[PDB]
């Protein structure tokens, strides 16, 4: 009470070596009131994991493999620092992983059957768990020993660590398939000799270990990369032509008990202190006894893993989706049909229980899963958990830096055609009362506001978009003197305003009764000076539309908007008077399952769209009451995104500058995660 001791775990002899010896060198600069370090000594990382999870031990620095061995239950650790490689500036932490071949030799993904395989090693990311873990399925019959079936699979290969007594194919490439230096094909650079020297077809490694090995790009135009979608791209299109994206070696940490702040202290004191040029005394990355002892000897410090980020965020789908067929050999028995039912994600019990009707309509087509926010369903939709969701436009932005896309926009202009009409977008706006003359949209300095929620479009992103491009300082929260923004700090002024009890107040569903697009407006009838909403939803909520006692004798005449040039507007005047355009609402989802979301979706729509009437006992999907739940309430239809498919190119090129100004000024613990992994 306060202990300050990092309990680190160290493997060999030379190990704890280093160890003692950094925790002295730690107390010879570091003062009392900070990080000390102290080891524990085990037989193996096996071991080391065990250690943490029962509490008789803090950290340890493991390669991505051993990461997914300890988040598993019962160890339950979670990666919470990250050994970065290049320079301080472009730091690199995580490798893709890819598979390399010689240009025009015809063959894609689909076809690596009966080809000649150059690999890294066994155990081992890029060269081996992640191609083998991805190709498990199409994998002959027994698939156990894998070593069999693999040899089965390929034409002759050189795996290295593997045995070629039992199995003799993994070596015609490397006779004595050896875990060593020695044999000239080990390894990253070996791997890549053995294609381009001719003895395979198709290595794998890194994106790196190209240009590590090709300085000179007239040599790199001599190679492509195999993409997942049985296409090739140049050596340099890395990011969108991988396996999957490792990371390097991270230090993990317990995800309960922690000490998750204290170990990045100690560690980021380190670096400050003997890590890289650092001091001739102790050398935080290098060693008298042996190498690798703790960390990788060409680690160039360390890196703070954002909060938001658990294991299977970290790992990432294809890699977790790897690892795992080749533990548990499930596949499909035998073809998977055509289209499976997608897993909807409910945003709180409100949400679930209109899914839940909605899937039971369906016949099998639709399940139901819920999370309390809509980040936690989107990491679900991430993590395979959950498939789709309806996203603001604001939280599409995210989705997409999150590596998801866009299949179909929600439509809200009436027409004939409309699955197949592109909307211009909706029209954020910004309403006060006739009764408070007073406000302009110069003059909101120290008044009250209500939002739909925080990384919203019209309740926040645009509204506050243009406030920080005029105030020059992120506090929006001081700027205000207080309101209701779902989603913010429990402890800012903006959430003295919201209505949720206890617990609820400020969360970001409907448990809060100022979330969305009439919560906001509600606010603004009870509490606030303006709310930030969409051009309707006065009109959806006056003139007895909305039937709730707090709305039921509102009128759109009570109402006005603050235009650009600070004088203002009735409601009906939006043209006229909008913050910005806001791009449509739209569902998102991962690239494997684009395919039979689009199906799936218009199967459905034509079922239960804006087409049915008589609502009450039918189920009818877009209308709820007053809290678009699922789908926004005023949803005409689901359009086409015909290569409109990616969040950049869906949002435009407005709204993802707009959103990417505001990137300082960002709140958000899952867009910091997922940037972290890469922008
Ligand atoms: C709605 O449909 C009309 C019909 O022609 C079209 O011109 C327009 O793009 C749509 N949006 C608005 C706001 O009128
Ligand atoms: C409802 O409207 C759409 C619009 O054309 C139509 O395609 C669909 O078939 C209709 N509903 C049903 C249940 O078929
Ligand atoms: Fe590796
Ligand atoms: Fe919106």
């Amino acid at each position: 009470v306060p202990d300050k001791t990092v309990r680190w775990c160290a493997v060999s002899e030379h190990e704890a070596t280093k160890c003692q010896s950094f925790r002295d060198h730690m107390k010879s600069v570091i003062p009392s009131d900070g990080p000390s370090v102290a080891c524990v000594k085990k037989a193996s990382y096996l071991d080391c994991i065990r250690a943490i999870a029962a509490n008789e031990a803090d950290a340890v620095t493991l390669d991505a493999g051993l990461v997914y061995d300890a988040y598993l239950a019962p160890n339950n650790l979670k990666p919470v620092v990250a050994e970065f490689y290049g320079s301080k500036e472009d730091p690199q932490t995580f490798y893709y992983a890819v598979a390399v071949v010689k240009k025009d030799s015809g063959f894609q993904m689909n076809q690596l059957r009966g080809k000649k395989s150059c690999h890294t090693g066994l155990g081992r990311s890029a060269g081996w768990n992640i191609p083998i873990g991805l190709l498990y399925c199409d994998l002959p019959e027994p698939r156990k020993p894998l070593e069999k079936a693999v040899a089965n699979f390929f034409s002759g290969s050189c795996a290295p660590c593997a045995d070629g007594t039992d199995f003799p194919q993994l070596c015609q490439l490397c006779p004595g398939c050896g875990c060593s230096t020695l044999n000239q094909y080990f390894g990253y650079s070996g791997a890549f000799k053995c294609l381009k020297d001719g003895a395979g077809d198709v290595a794998f490694v890194k994106h790196s270990t190209i240009f590590e090995n090709l300085a000179n790009k007239a040599d790199r135009d001599q190679y492509e990369l195999l993409c997942l979608d049985n296409t090739r791209k140049p050596v340099d299109e890395y990011k969108d032509c991988h396996l999957a994206q490792v990371p390097s070696h991270t230090v993990v940490a317990r995800s309960m008990g922690g000490k998750e702040d204290l170990i990045w202290e100690l560690l980021n004191q380190a670096q400050e202190h003997f890590g890289k040029d650092k001091s001739k005394e102790f050398q935080l990355f290098s060693s008298p006894h042996g190498k690798d002892l703790l960390f990788k000897d060409s680690a160039h410090g360390f890196l703070k893993v954002p909060p938001r980020m658990d294991a299977k965020m970290y790992l990432g789908y294809e890699y977790v989706t790897a690892i795992r067929n080749l533990r548990e050999g499930t596949c499909p028995e035998a073809p998977t049909d055509e289209c499976k039912p997608v897993k909807w994600c409910a945003l709180s019990h409100h949400e679930r229980l209109k899914c839940d009707e909605w899937s039971v309509n369906s016949v099998g087509k639709i399940e139901c899963v819920s999370a309390e926010t809509t980040e936690d369903c989107i990491a679900k939709i991430m993590n395979g958990e959950a498939d789709a969701m309806s996203l603001d436009g604001g939280f599409v932005y995210i989705a997409g830096k999150c590596g998801l896309v866009p299949v179909l926009a929600e439509n809200y202009n009436k027409s004939d055609n409309c699955e197949d009409t592109p909307e211009a977008g909706y029209f954020a706006v910004a309403v006060v009362k006739k009764s408070a003359s007073d406000l302009t949209w110069d003059n909101l300095k120290g008044k009250k506001s209500c939002h739909t929620a925080v990384g919203r479009t019209a309740g926040w992103n645009i509204p506050m978009g243009l406030l920080y491009n005029k105030i020059n300082h992120c506090r929006f929260d001081e700027f205000f003197s207080e309101g209701c923004a779902p989603g913010s700090k429990k402890d800012s002024s903006l959430c003295k305003l919201c209505m949720g009890s206890g617990l609820n107040l400020c969360e970001p569903n409907n448990k809060e009764g100022y979330y969305g697009y009439t919560g906001a407006f509600r606010c603004l009838v009870e509490k606030g000076d303006v709310a930030f909403v969409k051009h309707q939803t006065v009109p959806q909520n006056t003139g007895g539309k909305n039937p709730d006692p707090w709305a039921k004798n509102l009128n759109e005449k009570d109402y006005e908007l603050l235009c650009l040039d600070g004088t203002r507007k009735p409601v009906e005047e939006y043209a006229n008077c909008h913050l910005a355009r806001a791009p449509n609402h739209a569902v998102v989802t991962r690239k494997d399952k684009e395919a039979c979301v689009h199906k799936i979706l218009r199967q459905q729509q034509h079922l239960f769209g804006s087409n049915v009437t008589d609502c009450s006992g039918n189920f009818c999907l877009f209308r709820s009451e007053t809290k678009d739940l699922l789908f926004r309430d005023d949803t005409v239809c689901l359009a086409k995104l015909h290569d409109r498919n990616t969040y950049e190119k869906y949002l435009g090129e407005e709204y993802v500058k707009a959103v990417g100004n505001l990137r300082k000024c960002s709140t958000s613990s899952l867009l910091e995660a997922c940037t972290f992994r890469r922008p």
